[PDB]
């Protein structure tokens, strides 16, 4: 009639039943004296490095309380909707023995975030030296107004280390530098609770944290302008793109999913055309296809001939110590500012070969082409030579971004004026004091053997997150994510609810690219996002 | 201690033995009764083609649950505890079925997937003999909810084993009848009196956006009844459409009255562009229908249809018996208007008129999808000689003479807008639909399909409420049929409507719509249509 | 195989098992009074105004006790059938210090109907003086020869306001227009309880109270016979109407819906008539359509041509808006009463666009048409031309109404011998001293610019309430209501059995449109209607 | 201790019945000395005491009321919310009225940006009366506020000084 | 005693259990913690 979720008739093994003497044989040969292990030890979360030129009053570390200081919490946190109590988090410093300096510890409340100025030491703070031999401990106390917490929840009670007494080597010089670095580790705490278990399969309403927007290498990185791996950030004072730029709210000023495939339409030029407007085969925004791109030409003119380049004065450039030789280029080229695209330019009885295209968005007056950067149904330009003949013929094209015949040309997303948008162009400024940043690809040119620079709003993988995944983020707030390079040198980067990205210092500088990212924390937009370039 | 001053300046003496003599004369024993019984609040027939993980009852923890508390919510603006729920299957004794409830946290939306049944569940038989109680507990971190509140406690039951009928046949379509009733929990209680009239600063809930039955759902373009739905890829209407921010990028008010204008034209203009004198945007007259011509016209003369082939129809067995329908007058894909007409000094009856936002080149006018002062286009005679008459005009929106159009609103290029077109695709598995409507023609006793974004009940309650809705979630209505089959629509913040099935079809046309809660726009929306 | 209403298999929660201390955390987080909140504070129901005119001994007042003196009960009142005990009163003044006069307050045992005298102060009676700041509070006790009374019942304890002492003031000695504005609030007295739990959607027997019939706002007034809004009220001896007036048995002598709407019809005419008669498609009564208007040409006419309108005997057209400034018309039209209703009429092979309708009802005798004072399916005509030749045509018409043609005629509904029936045509005289009124409204006329007024017998919310709610009113009695302007204007219509609306005065003069209304209560139809105009 | 003057809100004869002459929700704001203690924490929690008088005349008519509405609900400008518990206050009356505004809360400690909180509104409960100025039609009646701390007012979580609140 | 009639027309109740649940939030402890 009814059963309960524990409810039914046992008849167990038929042939054998469970044995005691083979689990107890299980932790012999293990050691298995309790079950969930990561309760008791600590694990280790960071390190960081107190360095002499560090002077009072400079935040070393800084976390919120939370699952994601455990890994082992943050396995688990993925069944459960909620959860509450402490975490402990343990610090190890080695000192010489010889040195002086003393290191602060606060903790700070919920409500609050801190900045590096000794008013935060006008507050409760304990103090452990350079000469400290055993570990501190710092249970963070989950202080809540709620009774749980959910797992999209950030604020909440932080622990800040900061430089209370600079550090002291009376044997190092005023140039040379020392320092002492300070490795932290966390366990779950005695009175931490997860809650609320989960059925799988289900959207749990909020979300969770932004930690899974930028990838943990730079080998997953790729742009939301072109399919290339990134090489190095641009930092500008003014950064926009519409196309494949998403933000928090699942919602998009452009016309692209967040993949790069190719780009199906079909166009019916009537008479000899070697121009023509294409129309959408696959798209989200009607008009518009999926996959197009977003920049137009600079100039009116009509794509008739060559390519054409030229040093300044006339000289023209056929070799690669003219070009590189070169400090500018002209490009009379008639084609100048669109891509080349393959083009297979199927259609029945067009028994020629195809021919590759060339596309912007543009409007067209019966030869030419103008600058339009306000994309429709009919700002779809080609140029490949559907070899029509005085009637209309209506083939079908499938095209795949290759190249860019804007030789010369600064970097791509430079200039507003010829970036596209629908209505709406997305941008930004300086938040705070932190600048924003482009990330940087290269797209293949017509015919140098050379590339040209390429901006990017977002990584790929952020943009795909953000369209399918929901996160809470506020629109005064960063979800911050701490790059560092191969030999240490780290920034940190922190991403809008716009979706587009920061950094807080003027020039990063060149830095090893086999590098990382990593999750720090959610971060208000005015505090200077942190660095240590080297 | 409250203001005033008692006096006894009466004979009143109050007794206290007369309310006993009235809990005599009644059996009142409670002061509130309806926590004492379980009181109807749906059916649901669990029929033998219902597969396993068909949800056939889904509802969060609130008052809703019950039309006691559903009554005595609106003097309160906060609640708190459990409801109990109560189940008869009610069938026979050769069936063989089994359902599973599953109680899913606050802060989870189920699906209709068998992993909400990877988690504690409890399950119980057709054949019953006393019927079970499932209290829902009101977990939370708060201290107490707001009525606006939808992150909840909820109760899913679904098919865990199939329903039988042994004896069936494609004849027999047989089951059980699952009615559930409900009690508030004897922790349940409401909280925070509320003063009168005051509205949630927050927003109220979307439970009375579609009228609870088909014989007074009305189009937000034409007035006339819907007749059932349809369902396409994009989904677009600006004129008396508006989302869940009291905000609208049309010109017109959610309903239908006249339109009042004045036109003044000379030299024996049939053409004119009017201005209005009854708007809500600066320029538009405040009904104005919001669809362009599809070419342009020289309106000079009369109907005009062929086949195809240069026939012409003056009888009902060509136009229905036509391949296609080719409208070859000069006035083609406007609207027919009652048109009266008042001037000083015309001694003449008054002429309908035909009405289409255009342009206006001295005889002629050409489509244009924005609409301004200047797009005001009319034809009608007006009686003018050779100088300007201001020619009071009144209209009043009867017909259409777009004769072989396919629908009014399924060209994106026809439909009106003044800068902004409101436009939705698909949000998830979810489509978005139209609600078809029907207006008449002009030289045709047939008529044509007309689609509408919203009904118009859903449009004037957005208009002057403000209610509360997340972007990525929706405010689901269940509709069910004369016959049974069923299907939930969810409306979006931006007004549209959606539908998680991809056919509707044919439906017996007394419908009856209800409100099933919040739902996350990324689930399938259900559908038994079959 | 019996289950109770509290009975079942108890499972309980599965995931979790209801909590006491969560609940008992939400108590002290809101505060708490047991159970009721409204029973612990006095609400505000009403307020009533108090002039200088009021002489000594006139009543301001009166409401009988019931559920209706606090919203809260009103509330409640709709999940049961019967209720007992008391109501806890508190009224004051909002007077000034410069302002005299004093006023009493008396609960009138079940019974007895008052009357304006001075005699009725020597009972027990709380006096307030116009210079009195603090509330005086009092109760109204449950006095009944019953054990219960029902939601319908009003011959329980009542209260009056009565002028005790005239109110003065020394200043406006020109306007008379001074204030104290007299507001009532109420809480329900312990001894206060509801009874019999009603099934919902069940009807009550004896019926509900007549308290929504008209709206609160004059925004939401509108005619019974054009939908444009009330303006101004009219007083007249007789008053009458059929088609969307609806009584308090939800019958109608009529044969309309109490809705505005487009009519159908189909009309069939042969070798050139532009004057058929029409057929219904969508009515109440069989033969006439749903909407048809309920008025008659003055006489016999023969329409054939357009518009003619000139002056006092003097063969001079108002071309111009010199129309003004007349004061009688001949209007010469040969079509001379008419309705204007846009038409769309739809026919096979006409190939012409649609014209204008000219409807009423009227006898078909030949392109003439005489004035039928009665409706019938062989009365229902309309002057267009459909574009007929020899042969039959069988257009399809639906028509909407836009206008009127009648002009320089009186309003319509001034008239009776035009006014439609089908056979009796409800009316009403003065009943007690108390006068009749119409709701007065505008309709468009067709040739000139201005309107007509049109006289209406109910406000339309008064007729959809009356065709389908069911509520008690002896015959011998109102439905009263109290209707004040922006001003301090203000007096009582009393809604009768037949649906009519009476007036206590001969004259309401103009009054700021913005107005209000609310129920006070059942009254005689003999006792003069309050007034201060 | 004591009542401080916060703010002071007119009343002429033009305001109709039902408007609404005030309205400011609980918090540290509604009291200088709170104000003042409140930079130094980021949490609060507790009720705050009233006192409103008019500084009318004997000539001077009308009634004000004023309603501590819950949390949640914005007003509106109708009498229906003089349908719930309001303190009268008459233009002629000169001693002051005293009344609370608790903390009612489904959390157990606020924020300083919190806004959501309980409320109190001044309605016109009967219109300000002058038989004098039927021309100027510009009289006075100034309404003043004056707050004192509820004895379960306190502060929770001192922030550390130059810290930012992230709400 | 201070100027005013005090009036409870309200359905206030301030508890003073809430007082302390926001004392167990958080560890008050002490009126003015600089000390
Ligand atoms: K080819
Ligand atoms: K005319
Ligand atoms: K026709």
């Amino acid at each position: 009639s009814i059963t309960a979720p524990e409810q039914g008739t046992p008849v167990g093994g038929v042939i054998a039943e469970p044995s005691a003497q083979m689990s107890a044989a299980a932790d012999m040969a293990t050691g298995k004296s309790v079950d969930s292990e990561w309760e008791a030890f600590f694990s280790f979360h960071t390190s960081v490095n107190w360095s002499t030129s560090e002077t009072q009053g400079k935040i070393l570390f800084k976390q919120s309380l939370g699952p994601l200081l455990n890994p082992y919490l943050e396995h688990l946190a993925k069944l459960y909707v909620a959860w509450s109590g402490s975490i402990d988090v343990r610090f190890s410093i080695s000192g010489s023995g010889v040195f002086g300096g003393k290191l602060a510890a606060i903790v700070v409340p919920p409500g609050v975030d801190p900045v590096q100025s000794t008013s935060m030491l006008q507050y409760p703070h304990v103090l452990f030296d350079a000469r400290q031999v055993e570990p501190v401990i710092f249970s963070i106390p989950d202080l809540r107004s709620t009774l749980y917490h959910l797992m999209s929840d950030t604020d909440t009670t932080s622990l800040v280390i900061m430089v209370y007494n600079d550090l002291i080597n009376p044997y190092a010089n005023d140039s040379n530098s020392s320092g002492c670095i300070v490795t932290v580790e966390t366990k779950p705490g005695a009175d931490f609770k997860f809650h609320l278990l989960k059925p799988p399969g289900s959207m749990l309403t909020h979300g969770s944290v932004p930690s899974d927007l930028i990838p943990k290498s730079s080998s997953l990185w790729i742009g939301n302008r072109h399919w290339t791996d990134i090489t190095d950030f641009v930092i500008r004072p003014f950064v926009f793109q519409a196309n494949r730029h998403f933000d928090f709210n699942q919602e998009t000023a452009g016309w692209s999913t967040p993949r790069y495939r190719p780009i199906t339409i079909t166009i019916s030029e009537k008479n000899g055309a070697k121009l023509g407007i294409g129309v959408a085969t696959d798209y989200i925004v009607p008009g518009i296809p999926d996959g197009w791109p977003d920049t137009t030409i600079p100039e009116k003119l009509t794509p008739a001939g060559d390519y054409a380049i030229t040093n300044k004065s006339g000289n023209d450039i056929t070799t690669a110590a003219g070009y590189d030789g070169a400090d500018v280029i002209v490009n009379n080229t008639n084609f100048k500012g669109m891509y080349i695209c393959g083009s297979l330019q199927r259609a029945w009885g067009d028994k020629k070969i195809s021919n590759t295209a060339f596309i912007t968005t543009a409007t067209k007056v019966d030869n030419a082409i103008e600058p339009s950067n306000v994309i429709d149904m009919t700002k779809i330009a080609v140029y490949q030579d559907t070899h029509v003949g005085k009637e209309v013929q209506t083939s079908d094209d499938t095209l795949s971004l290759l190249g860019y015949t804007g030789i010369g040309e600064q970097a791509i997303g430079s200039d507003r004026d010829r970036v596209v948008r629908i209505s709406v162009l997305p941008e930004t400024g300086a938040r705070g004091g932190n600048h924003p940043i482009f990330y940087k690809n290269s797209i293949k040119l017509g015919y140098v053997i050379r590339s040209i620079d390429v901006f990017n709003s977002q990584i790929l993988h952020t943009s795909r997150q953000l369209s399918l995944n929901h996160y809470l983020l506020p629109p005064d707030s960063f979800a911050v994510y701490r790059i560092i390079d191969s030999n240490g040198s780290w920034f940190d980067i922190g991403i809008d609810s716009d979706g587009f990205s920061f950094v807080g210092v003027s020039s990063i500088g060149k830095l090893e690219f086999p590098l990382t990212a990593s999750y720090m924390g959610i971060q208000l937009a005015k505090i200077r996002l942190a660095s240590n370039i080297r």
